[PDB]
């Protein structure tokens, strides 16, 4: 049906703006502690400590798969690697820190991008 595509080209769109929104909040992590999933042949007991893994490249393909339905579930995942890093890392560690940084910068990325998606559906 002709529905079905106006949908497909709104999820496109969609698409298309978390991708600019991805490509802004990883500009936040120039160190690429984030870029990658956590290596299970460096930390072996990773997921005895955090059960939902999540980073920046992960995001990626599911972003290019049109899988996030909206901005919440893009968001959801974006707190997850910093939640994650923040559990898993003391507070006085080159990662803790770096999450927080991300956090701070990406709140403001954020912001706009919410207003972005409200005001072109
Ligand atoms: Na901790």
């Amino acid at each position: 049906s002709m529905e079905q595509v106006a949908m497909e080209l709104r999820l496109t769109e969609l698409t298309r703006l978390l991708r600019s929104v991805l490509d802004q909040l990883q500009d936040k992590d120039p160190a690429r502690i984030f870029a990658q999933p956590v290596s299970l042949k460096e930390v072996p007991d990773y997921l005895d400590h955090i059960k939902h893994p999540m980073d920046f490249a992960t995001m990626r393909k599911r972003l290019e798969a049109q899988g996030y339905k909206n901005l919440h579930e893009f968001e959801e995942d974006f707190d997850l690697i910093i939640d994650n890093c923040m559990k898993y890392n003391a507070r006085d560690t080159v990662f803790y820190r770096a999450a927080v940084r991300l956090r701070d910068q990406g709140g403001v990325v954020l912001r706009q991008a919410r207003r972005e998606v409200d005001s072109i559906g």
